[PDB]
């Protein structure tokens, strides 16, 4: 059984029948007529509306966290996957794989109506990434978010404010490692790490990058993936940083971020080496720094470089100290925020040492990334 | 009458004839076929594009502001309510409400064609919000925007550059009490309120959050809905704007979003209690000092905090002054912006004081949100 | 031939037969029917996916540079334009006219399947604004970008950076002659020209507007279109950006975007008069301080404001010196970047100064605009 069809030409000064329907097969789609309008009614191809990604509340993630192990995609979700037309009408358990400490997840919903997560982020075990499509994913931390103002646990547990979707996210290109901050932007859990081309700059138990051990050249700033910057430089810090799409907190962004830390508290000891572990020597543990949102180590381990500047003063005179990319006059310091192992009673989600030249490169400065929150 | 019709997998082999209409049973969807490609054409069900809002110039609002008390949707605008597809091919008149000074409105498209305002956000009165979709708003204002450098006038209209949309809209969650301005960010049209928790940031004829009258605790940040911080410190109203999705303004967004404001003046008097209003004793009208933009009381009757630090430092010595959460170093100051009642000629759009530290907590301080125009 | 139709009411309690097709005379559309589903499955007119606009990857542009004067469009393209559906499959070139160092071009896609470049911002030659939708565009540059840290070449060609499409873009309104640093900001090849309310912000071989010649003053604040600012303090400027969308950078952006200028070298002679041409006098030429890019005279040309406080404070005494808008209390510096003509082996990607208040206005300091990255 073959309609009546024609060209989108001949369809412009066609007045059907009601209820008529032709085949536009210049479009290869349906027409519908009512006997009045010339050119009909055109229906649209599936084409159009692949990658339909539909929340009920478009202003919050897709995801419900149930539990330490479990979550839940949300009821008036509909996904558009592999020419599929797959949703939810009510909350719908994630199928989760084994959850490892500090590891992030991606989040699929697959043309056979299932929800699951993965640690491949290309596609779940038993898919491809036609048959499963990408459409989240969350943080399994080493500890609890703090509940109050004394940090958390030790206990692993999937971080509620790690939950992203391609709709509500990161601005940063790898939404991994980050956490929303009380919905205003998003943070890196953990310090950035020496080795951030690879790992991201937030992962889970690697070598944190300070003065003395320089992270990686960022690629789309002369890098190779092999060297390193000489030193911790504001500058190279700020400039890995962009590399990820993402920039160093300011004041509002650090306290915002740190608040749940326990206050005027510091690590103790000679060096914090590791994100998420034990500092050599320490007399608190890492979860003593965990923030409402899920930041590790938010304080008192090591000063996060911050994105503002003011304070002490360089010379009034032109200073050769940016690694050869000219000179600075009167160079404000660059924010520090937090506080470090040794800073006593002086750390804190507020704490801020404002005597730093963008220059310098002692052993007790890292930092850490920051971004917009986007939706889409 | 019944359709050839198969599975999704029985169709993919399946080249039918020209001007072939089948149905896909898994889809539940019509497929077009061309008698060559494999597969067919398969048709978009509505589910994919409920949610459809289409505007024809999508980087400007898709409203008209017509009169103190009238506007219009623009023509060429296109939105699905319950089913139904509503456009208007021609600016139409948008139905209005009896209009109170200093309220925020929401306009809604119906599925019986029409589009009307209403002060309440769930739904118009006579509808529901099935039968009703919010689509956008705007303020009612007290006055007049600025026309020159004079500040505007006690005539209550609908703010031009209030008006927001869906997809042309304050990136806070909560878009209301908020002017667009100079088409580049959005501003709070009001001084914080102490009860923002209750009234959101920006709401006219409220009691002023400042050092003396300390904003409501940030139930995001430790608070319980009732109590107010110990202080107003630069901190905490810089928080309570990251509650609300906001900032406090640059430099360069307070010289923006306040021109328009008479430059060089105060309001005189002993104070400025309330929002929208004379203040206590004041030598010039409230009105005297709305910007372009309708953004009230915008210099010369209370400090902005500002989002930049500069200026005259603290000591250079570990000082606990931020609420117990650690200690600063060189401290240098908050900005703050567009002087108070008490500042005679120094007040305006540019006036700047940067001798406060952040842990100051003055009467003669508050704040005023700003964030990101987002276009969707 | 007529189908079996009704009203939606009537749809509502309705269950069909299954593979049954009926109209619903409302909506002008069809409904697939299951024969257990009350009120069917409704299909999607085409009104509501127009504008639709797909990219395989939404993270990235939608096109490729493949020569000096050649690009695609890429693989898995879908563009709906005057009612056609156009895809690209494969690799597309784009048909390109003649090409002109230092000009924008916008990138169509037509209703007959081609894509094409040309310098009009309306349509291209041989169509309208209807028969040929506008998806991106990008820089025809005076010289290539840097390929390491010793700038570009004079070779005309297309700036692969400078690539923009409508969902891959500046936010600023007009994404003309900007330049995608690190993929993470937008920054203006060209520093400001006075000219720039028709000219845009961003313009090959025009005047470069400074303190000794002042920007046409913003339009949207108080301009009329002929008038200059009376000065080029840091205010006007910055007002200038706002105007645009955009602001000027902070220390993090500009050290990324300058990135891949020569270094610790200046242009020399007396001035640098105008955008991407030699300084009168010049020991360097123009081109030496492209960065990797794009962006022209990135450093040691002139001087940039920046968005950013610190440094050398002005007298701790109210002094009126903003033009007439307030007075400012221990006003910081307003940050320089860049390096000017005349700063020998100061200039570079990192060079800064904070000294000038920025009621400055001398001949060596001008502006540069960025803004964010904004994906759809
Ligand atoms: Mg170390
Ligand atoms: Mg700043
Ligand atoms: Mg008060
Ligand atoms: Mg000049
Ligand atoms: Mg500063």
């Amino acid at each position: 059984v073959q309609f009546r069809g024609g060209t989108t030409a001949q369809h412009a000064t066609f007045t059907g029948a009601a209820r008529e329907i032709t085949v536009d097969t210049d479009k290869n789609t349906v027409v519908v007529h009512d006997g009045a309008t010339a050119g009909g009614f055109p229906l649209a191809r599936h084409d159009l509306v692949k990658t339909a990604f539909i929340k009920a509340d478009k202003s919050a993630v897709a995801f419900t966290r149930t539990g330490n192990a479990t979550a839940s995609i949300k009821a008036g979700t509909i996904v558009e996957v592999n020419g599929k037309l797959v949703q939810f009408t009510a909350d719908t358990a994630i199928t989760m794989p084994a959850l490892t400490a500090g590891t992030d997840y991606a989040i699929y919903v697959c043309d056979d109506g299932t929800v699951r997560a993965d640690s491949n982020f290309s596609a779940p075990t038993g898919y491809t990434s036609t048959t499963a499509r990408k459409v989240g994913g969350f943080h399994y931390a080493p500890g609890s978010n703090a509940a109050a103002q004394a940090g958390g646990n030790t206990t692993a547990q999937i971080n509620e404010y790690s939950l992203w979707d391609i709709k509500f996210r990161p601005a940063a290109l790898d939404p991994r490692g980050m956490t929303l901050v009380a919905g205003a932007f998003w943070a890196d859990i953990y310090l950035l790490g020496v080795n951030h081309l690879t790992d991201g700059t937030s992962k889970y138990n690697v070598t944190i990058a300070d003065g003395s051990a320089s992270p990686k050249k960022s690629t789309k700033f002369g890098g190779d993936g092999s060297a390193a910057y000489s030193d911790g430089a504001w500058y190279n810090f700020a400039e890995v940083m962009t590399h990820h799409g993402k920039r160093l907190p300011n004041y509002n962004e650090f306290q915002a971020l740190a608040f749940g830390t326990t206050e005027a508290t510091s690590s103790g000891g000679t060096d914090v080496p590791t994100t998420g572990v034990n500092g050599t020597g320490a007399t608190s543990a890492w979860n003593i720094f965990t923030s409402k949102w899920g930041v590790v180590q938010a304080s008192g381990c090591l000063w996060t470089w911050g994105n503002e500047f003011g304070g002490v003063n360089g010379a009034s005179e032109y200073t050769a100290n940016t690694g050869g990319r000219g000179s600075v006059y009167a160079q404000p310091a660059a924010a520090l925020f937090g506080g470090n192992w040794n800073s006593t009673s002086n750390s804190g989600s507020r704490a801020a040492n404002w005597n730093s030249g963008p220059s310098n490169s002692p052993a007790n400065i890292g930092a850490r990334g920051v971004c917009d929150h986007l939706i889409l």
